[PDB]
């Protein structure tokens, strides 16, 4: 779009004081066109007697720059309509919205805020994008910018801390909508969905728990994915009562691990991975900057599998491709993925596991005793300062007892820590998992991790 630009939708013949105008706020890497492309949201607002306005904010800037701009334009929108407006904000737009109201005093112009699939607690996919293994892919996709950076869960934990108890927070009512539908096998939100399934219910880009605010009316999750949640015909009738109702705050009712690798491939790249005994399912993903690579997955017996679907990546990983597969009851042992390319590729290889081993992993990394044997942990980390990489580290494998000591977070900045775990299960089969931690450390040395 054109950051700063806004326009009014068709005028309602008879406006109603009971119906404030709606300002529609797009999300990450978007513009006001999100409300019109294969979408009837403007028509939904108009036909239901609502005046509306649509704004272009920065597709690639943080909630501070977007909050300052939105706050400045909300003054013009308020002057144009002659009254307080409602914000209907999608994805990162819900965060820019809060920043505008709380940190840029836009609450004067706004009656209420409704957020649709907003990662108020951050995006685990943004944590992934900023992690060591994702380095090569994130670079050529150009997915590292101030907006994606501000979506890391560590950064959002700190934003939550600075926002939720700010005096301006109480001056506006909040409503949140979240989806629980992921992308179908072969579609753009399949990878995001199965990745986020390791954390919980999600819409392919944001988890239901991370789409909520503690003092908001958190509406029960709907059957929307991250793309369908903004379709006018689907959600305008759903949030239409939320445009006027006086509601109270409510809470919604209450972890698996992947295996991850990344790098560059100029021809043939093979990555081995252990699949322990008793795995119900594995999802296997090869993310690349191009779609023409030949993917071959070989089982422990050498039997190949080439039944991979191809899909574009979305949101945080917009601009790339993903080859995916789902294997029911995979044979235990060493599997191997192979990518054969004619053109240079940066890749991110991810395996998710549906396995009872998750409980044991959680026990081994926490204080608890586990039935896991010969456990090793190798640490790879990146520390960022003001959106730029400041320091990158790699540490040789060591035992779990040494893992806590090796992890220092004294310096201010955004940290991404990749912990690669290996060892044996109780039935002697090797296993492998990769844990990604997102930590923000402020000027006082206070650590923020979700």
């Amino acid at each position: 779009g054109n950051p700063g630009y806004w326009f009014a939708g068709d005028p309602v013949e008879h406006p109603d004081p009971a119906k404030p105008p709606i300002v529609f706020v797009h999300g990450l890497n978007g513009s006001s066109s999100a409300w019109f492309d294969e979408n009837d949201m403007a028509e939904q607002a108009w036909k239901n007697g609502y005046d509306a306005a649509f704004i272009d904010l920065h597709p690639d800037k943080d909630m501070q720059d977007n909050g300052a701009m939105l706050a400045a334009k909300l003054r013009e929108i308020y002057q144009y309509f002659g009254r307080k407006v409602i914000l209907v904000s999608y994805s990162k737009g819900g965060i820019d919205s809060q920043s505008a109201l709380i940190h840029h005093n836009a609450y004067h112009y706004v009656e209420r805020v409704i957020t649709l699939g907003t990662p108020h607690h951050g995006s685990q996919l943004a944590d992934l994008a900023y992690s060591n293994w994702a380095g090569w892919l994130a670079d050529i996709l150009g997915q590292k910018n101030d907006a994606v950076y501000s979506l890391q869960t560590g950064f959002m934990k700190s934003f939550r801390d600075q926002t939720d108890n700010h005096p301006n927070r109480l001056k506006t009512k909040y409503f949140t909508l979240a989806g629980n539908k992921i992308g179908g096998f072969g579609s753009a939100l399949f990878f995001g969905g199965v990745y986020l399934n390791m954390f919980g219910e999600n819409d392919g880009a944001v988890t239901e728990k991370n789409a909520r605010l503690p003092y908001a009316t958190n509406l029960d999750t709907g059957k929307w994915d991250h793309f369908s949640i903004i379709k006018g015909n689907l959600t305008f009738p759903v949030f239409m009562p939320l445009l006027t109702i006086q509601a109270n705050a409510n809470e919604t009712a209450a972890l698996s691990y992947p295996f991850i690798r990344g790098g560059e491939n100029h021809g043939l790249r093979e990555e081995e991975f252990a699949v322990e005994k008793g795995v119900k399912e594995i999802t296997v993903h090869w993310l690349s900057n191009h779609s023409s690579g030949n993917i071959k997955l070989t089982d422990p017996r050498g039997k190949p599998f080439k039944d991979f679907s191809i899909a574009k990546t979305a949101d945080v990983f917009e601009g790339g491709f993903v080859h995916s597969a789902a294997i029911k009851n995979p044979a235990a042992g060493t599997w191997k993925i192979a990518s054969s390319v004619k053109q240079k590729e940066a890749f991110l290889f991810i395996v998710t596991f549906d396995s009872p081993l998750n409980q044991q992993i959680k026990n081994a990394v926490t204080r608890e005793s586990s039935n896991l044997a010969n456990v090793k942990a190798s640490v790879r980390s990146i520390r960022y300062e003001n959106g730029k990489q400041a320091e990158k580290k790699s540490l040789k494998p060591a035992s779990i007892n040494a893992l806590q000591n090796s992890l220092s977070f004294k310096k201010a900045g955004m940290y991404s820590v990749t912990i690669d775990l290996s060892g044996k299960t109780a039935d002697n089969s090797p296993f492998n998992r990769t844990i990604i931690r997102s930590i923000y450390v402020n000027d006082k040395g206070e650590k923020f991790e979700n």
